[PDB]
């Protein structure tokens, strides 16, 4: 299952809708593994190229908005660095996409409410105002 998730995520070239979607549902039915898969979708983001760990990014975004717990917190851990890196890395078109992205995050528009809790999203949005 875990090998599958791997490969299937080096794939993810682009924005792929089926990948993330896959990904997505493997999350969902192996919760047993939660954790490795989290630990696979950083190792994406935090490795590949800076103009594809946008779509990492995308399939992080999906499972946490559509799986939900335990990835959230799982997640959240490691978000700001994520996210902090990334945003130094890429180019301002990718930063517009990021930002947007955390905005979501912020007012889910929603269900309406933090789909991070912790110290995550407050160090993102410190880290926005002064860069
Ligand atoms: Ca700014």
């Amino acid at each position: 299952i875990v090998k599958d998730f791997n490969s299937i995520l080096e794939e993810l070239t682009f924005n792929s809708r089926p990948i993330i979607t896959t990904l997505t549902k493997l999350a969902e039915e192996n919760i047993s593994c939660a954790q490795y898969f989290v630990d696979a979708i950083e190792s994406r983001i935090e490795k590949c190229m800076p103009k594809q760990k946008l779509y990492a990014f995308y399939a992080l975004d999906s499972i946490c908005k559509n799986v939900g717990s335990p990835y959230t917190i799982y997640f959240s851990r490691n978000l700001f660095n994520l996210y902090k890196r990334t945003y130094l890395l890429v180019d301002n078109t990718t930063r517009t996409k990021l930002i947007n992205m955390f905005k979501l995050w912020l007012n889910p528009n929603d269900t309406g409410l933090p789909l991070f809790e912790g110290s995550a999203l407050e160090k993102i949005e410190q880290f926005l105002i002064k860069a």
